């Protein structure tokens, strides 16, 4: 049966029963832009389709959502750099991509960010990319390691941007509270009107902090769980599994250890619980995770070692199924 190629930095979005996989890169360039891979969470079978229309460039680090079987794609890194273009693919009724001429001030061109979905709003936070074209709300910190290797320097931001799907208009909310530090390769998860974010890379650390932005008031809150917390990391996944639990898997520590640990964050108790699973010998970073209607968390792709050593990188095509409910 047909089987998608290994990759990291891809996107994966789900309607609870089907998982849509697009993009990413591997070793041994970018996976083909026109392909969309569909994994049936109930039958474990893959199915590939060719998409047409305004097919986005081949990219790593893009940020995607699925809302009522409409897929939206923002940002990423292609052969000629980062982007801030916005695409839509309606997976309801050959599938055609639409590139949206958004109104308003878009985010800076960037990748490795996250998104919360709340009613008509797609809310994007953070990431890695070029200096912004405007003194938009937030801060931006250059990554000094990008000064002497490329032609365009890059850095981290803490920006929050709203894409309103009633009008495809970009805006930025005026927030209160301590926003998280600028960061990339963090993970975001949404429960109700709370947009959680955990970890990420910033300057010389991969972080262990946990915050949530209230998506109704726009007030930041930093969460301080008691007792043992997971080690700081980037390139991990964070996924809602109930109205009270976020599921964490994998990532990459400050001192460059690939991770195979898994935790559940209980929101009501403000406590982490380590989760026991049979994939302890399968660390993953820059994988994706999607929750199914059937209580599972489906992890796909990602790299089993330090992907920054690109000629030795072990990118995966495996499906890891976590039975959290
Ligand atoms: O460092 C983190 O945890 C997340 N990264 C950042 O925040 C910014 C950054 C700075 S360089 C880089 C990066 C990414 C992927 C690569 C894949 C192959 C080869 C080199 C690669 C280099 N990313």
């Amino acid at each position: 049966l047909a089987c998608p190629a290994e990759r990291s930095g891809h996107v994966a979005v789900s309607d609870g029963r089907h998982m849509f996989v697009w993009g990413g890169y591997k070793s041994n360039f970018y996976l083909p832009r026109e392909e969309l891979w569909i994994y049936n969470m109930e039958t474990g079978r893959w199915k590939k389709i060719n998409t047409e229309g305004d097919v986005p460039p081949s990219m790593s680090g893009s940020c995607a959502v699925c809302v009522d079987r409409v897929l939206y794609l923002f940002g990423g890194h292609h052969s000629r750099g980062n982007t801030n273009k916005f695409y839509m693919l309606d997976s309801r009724s050959v599938l055609q991509w639409e590139r949206i001429d958004c109104q308003g001030i878009p985010p800076s061109s960037k990748d490795k960010l996250g998104v919360w979905v709340y009613k008509n709003k797609l809310i994007f936070f953070g990431g890695y990319g070029y200096l912004p074209e405007d003194k938009v709300l937030g801060t931006f910190e250059f990554d000094e390691t990008s000064f002497w290797n490329s032609s365009h320097p890059r850095g981290w931001n803490d920006h929050v941007h709203i894409l309103d799907t009633e009008t495809f208009t970009w805006s930025q909310p005026i927030t209160t509270g301590k926003a998280p530090s600028p960061r990339a390769a963090h993970a975001c998860a949404t429960v109700g009107n709370r947009g959680f974010v955990f970890g990420g890379r910033y300057r010389d650390a991969r972080m262990n902090d946990l915050h949530y932005l209230n998506l109704d008031t726009w007030e930041w809150n930093e969460l301080i769980p008691q007792g043992i917390c997971p080690v700081g990391r980037s390139w991990h996944s964070l996924t809602p599994v109930s109205s009270d639990h976020l599921f964490l898997f994998g990532g990459f520590t400050t001192d460059k250890q690939p991770l195979s640990d898994a935790w559940t964050y209980c929101i009501s108790k403000n406590e982490w619980i380590q989760f026991n699973h049979p994939y302890t010998e399968k660390p993953r970073l820059w994988h994706t995770a999607c929750a199914s209607d059937e209580g599972e968390v489906i992890v796909f792709g990602g790299c089993a070692n330090n992907l920054l050593v690109h000629h030795r990188a072990a990118h995966s095509n495996e499906i890891l199924i976590f039975s959290v409910q």
